[PDB]
């Protein structure tokens, strides 16, 4: 069953989806990665296959060249293109550990958001899908992980103008978690 819902942030849009978010005609998807940056969980697997092998080679390369061969660090984010999507980019980022590092772990999911918007923002692309990032029966807590989300996300689009932002969500279950904590936020403006 589709469903969704848009809010406006200044001259910005808020959006939740449930849907495919290889099938995003947004200019920019989000791949919540492995710090290799060659595989991952979820969105990882079906991204990969659905950009074609190109996508693995172009991740390679980063790993090579931007990162001497390290893991992209928890937070940050790289670009490549989208390849075979229909989406123009993929911004790879790596979410935490759920408690790994307890104290540091809402900043650095919040970094996810907050450097792909930042970067959307300083190259001028105009919109972006984000999936649910270190969700997953052994990840982050989806009530938690949402609220870390919606909060960055809404934040980042009331100081500054962006654009179009997506929230796709495979699950009907998270959908309704995303939406209760949206209704929720946008009432406490």
């Amino acid at each position: 069953h589709m469903a969704s819902m848009k809010h406006n942030i200044n001259d910005n849009t808020l959006e939740i989806v449930v849907g495919d978010i290889t099938k995003e005609t947004t200019n920019v998807i989000v791949n919540a990665a492995n710090g290799s940056l060659l595989g991952g969980g979820g969105v990882a697997g079906a991204i990969h296959h659905a950009a074609g092998p190109e996508l693995l080679k172009a991740c390679q390369e980063m790993r090579n060249n931007e990162l001497n061969g390290e893991e992209l660090p928890t937070g940050e984010v790289i670009i490549t293109s989208g390849f075979q999507l229909p989406s123009r980019f993929i911004i790879h980022t790596v979410g935490p550990i759920w408690n790994q590092t307890p104290d540091l772990q809402e900043e650095l999911l919040a970094n996810c958001y907050r450097n792909a918007l930042e970067l959307v923002k300083v190259k001028k692309l105009s919109s972006i899908s984000f999936p649910s990032i270190s969700t997953g029966v052994y990840g982050y807590p989806i009530h938690e992980a949402a609220a870390i989300a919606l909060q960055t996300i809404i934040q980042f689009l009331q100081e500054n103008d962006v654009g179009l932002v997506k929230v796709v969500l495979f699950s009907e279950r998270d959908y309704s978690i995303y939406q209760e904590k949206l209704k929720y936020l946008i009432e406490k403006i």
